[PDB]
């Protein structure tokens, strides 16, 4: 059993979950001023984030039972009709499916849409899926009145790091020199997973010698045998990759901030945090279409890119992605507004122009990455 | 009964297998603070390295049981059942797999499986198997819960041949114009089975005079007797042939050190010594992925090929794999940073590079290579 007691780092996924422990505890609070709820939700994220374990947490804080499958198991129509009945028959129940993408053969997807139309959602029955590839699954599970709330998974910040390790020693004997909060310094990139597994590797190191405490020596020497050798398990960012980080995405900030029509800058971190920058679509922005609008916007999007090559004279991944959006939106700009040569000099005009604001600016550049250096987030 | 007296040259693998004959001497000191072991071990190297003596030699610094089996002898599911039960019934012990690879004909697999997940770790039971073949393994076998740890077994050098050498003749008379510490100097790609067989043609040569004790030249004739003839069983690296792998080694290590984003070295032998040098990927490195470190790591993964060209002329199979690798690197480049005709290009140009550095630099090669062919190894 575990609740949201047992969960680091994911504040803004456990305030949208509060509804749905609410309504599982007394289903008649909904119905009685018409308030209807979705019948089936989905949780989007990297792995060892944890979405699995956010299913558990939700049938722990209201008890209720708990109806499970795994979709990497897949007799398959059979198998679907046999769960639904089950959570039928005891009214205030869940539903989970693991790996939605797997098996959402065409028999199988067949019979998941026909259960998911023939239940009573005011009894108090609810559905929820978790994946890590969204963009391929079928355009019919997402139709109105079968998926239609998703929720997002981030990885952990530096708080949220520290959090989670403070939930994995609290039945371990810990000597008076631990500092868990400079352990978390050094670990950027790490999920709950890979914490989790660090903490293992630390108590053996302390049992082989005999000893009854884990000391500091014993966490910074774990460290190192996790990230390399014939059996390694997790990935870090060294001091060097974290420099040509954060020139990456202070260019995006500095280039908003300058053209007139660029948006407001609320966050920047070393970290990603949105559904856009963990790289999804999710299947989904204006109401009015202007010239000018649409260059600033173009122009932005070239931020991190142009500071890449003024600075180091590179080119990553990232900015690679950055440059195919780009052409995108340009080659829907000369349909609307007034082929491929049109469309190539738009995208070369608005390249020009960003290298330009990162000269002009550099000094100001500059003084952005230091801070973040030092602290990894600017709210 | 063999102990790790008995083994030589493994100080590393020795290292790793501590840990495991302190959990077999006492498991409740484990226990008592959370520190959880792995069900399955797994040892990885070339033919004749020791590794089922490495095996051995734990359960005889733990006294605990020791059953085993071995793969080439494969009524199959019911001979894995029996060897289980035994272990269970005697609960801090051993089980041993020998060639994995040939077993790991459908239904003895499915067996194996489901012993490894109904025995409980926290009583002192663990399974170990080994094999030279570990790519062709079901990926099964290697999932969380079932094999998760591995340590290579490497070929000796010349002071690991050494110590095999006095091991087996602690027992044996020998005169005083002995020395083996020129026989082991002479003896270059000999393993731990090469150099036991050695040791008895020496004494067949004595005995077959009516002599008591083993001369120098007893030794010496005994080097051309098993690497050449009718009944041959070792090989050996030649003066020639030395010459050539001196230069290979020395290519990559020039080349690293001159382009920016390359790693710094730490040793240089004739005897490989890595899992990479002995050809294995293991089923398995970098957070951030950039153009100008990609292009650093295949200009110095075609060093050792240029070298071989500029100064000989030649060509060898290990240059071969290499030029093989850099071909996979580049296709995965193209797919990610923005098709076989731009491949092609890619390696072409890299190629050229690391020739130039070559001729620029030859001094610095020929005063490495003098230094290696004298010592073998520079730490
Ligand atoms: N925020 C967290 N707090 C504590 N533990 C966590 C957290 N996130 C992940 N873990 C640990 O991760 C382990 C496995 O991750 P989990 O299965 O919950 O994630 P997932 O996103 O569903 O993964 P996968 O893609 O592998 O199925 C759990 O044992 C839990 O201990
Ligand atoms: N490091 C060593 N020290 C001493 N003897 C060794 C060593 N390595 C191998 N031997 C000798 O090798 C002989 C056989 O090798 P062993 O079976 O232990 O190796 P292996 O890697 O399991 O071989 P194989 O692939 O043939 O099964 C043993 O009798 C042992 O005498
Ligand atoms: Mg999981
Ligand atoms: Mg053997
Ligand atoms: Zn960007
Ligand atoms: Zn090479």
């Amino acid at each position: 059993r575990v609740t949201f007691k047992d969960v680091g780092g994911a504040e803004e996924a456990i305030e949208e979950l509060k509804e749905v422990v609410e309504f599982l505890k007394d289903p008649s609070k909904f119905n009685r001023i018409g308030a209807r709820m979705p019948k089936g939700i989905l949780l989007v994220g990297p792995p060892g984030t944890g979405k699995t374990l956010l299913a558990r947490a939700v049938a722990g804080e209201a008890n209720v039972p708990f109806f499970h499958i795994s979709g990497s198991d897949f007799v398959g129509a059979a198998r679907v009709r046999d769960l639904f009945a089950q959570a039928k028959a005891h009214a205030p129940s869940i539903v989970f499916i693991d790996e939605i993408d797997a098996v959402g053969r065409e028999q199988t997807l067949n019979q998941l849409l026909v259960e998911m139309d023939g239940f009573d959602s005011k009894e108090g029955i609810i559905v929820m899926a978790a994946t890590n590839r969204p963009d391929i699954l079928d355009p019919a599970l997402l139709r109105p009145g079968r998926f239609d709330k998703k929720i997002v998974v981030d990885p952990p910040d530096m708080l949220g790091r520290k959090k989670i390790l403070e939930i994995h020693t609290r039945n371990k004997p810990l000597a008076e020199d631990v500092n868990l909060e400079i352990i978390a310094k050094r670990t950027p990139g790490f999920v709950g997973a890979d914490l989790e597994n660090l903490v293992n590797e630390a108590a053996l190191l302390a049992a082989r010698e005999g000893r009854d405490k884990i000391t500091m020596k014993d966490f910074e020497e774990a460290i190192d045998r996790v990230i390399a050798g014939p059996a390694r398990k997790s990935l870090l960012i060294s001091p060097a990759e974290k420099r040509i980080i954060a020139y990456h995405e202070a260019g995006h900030a500095v280039v908003s901030t300058v053209v007139p029509n660029g948006e407001p800058v609320h966050r920047i971190s070393i970290i990603p945090r949105g559904y856009k920058a963990l790289g999804y679509t999710l299947h989904l922005d204006k109401y009015l279409v202007s010239r000018n609008e649409l260059l600033d916007k173009l122009t932005a999007l070239l931020g991190g890119r142009a500071a890449e090559e003024v600075v180091f004279g590179d080119v990553t991944s990232g900015a690679a992605n950055d440059i195919e959006r780009a052409t995108e939106i340009a080659r829907n700009m000369v349909s609307q507004l007034g082929i491929d040569e049109e469309v190539k000099k738009i995208v070369t005009n608005s390249y020009e122009r960003a290298k330009e604001i990162i000269r002009k600016y550099r000094k100001q550049l500059d003084n952005i990455v230091e801070i973040l250096l030092e602290k990894e987030t600017i709210e």
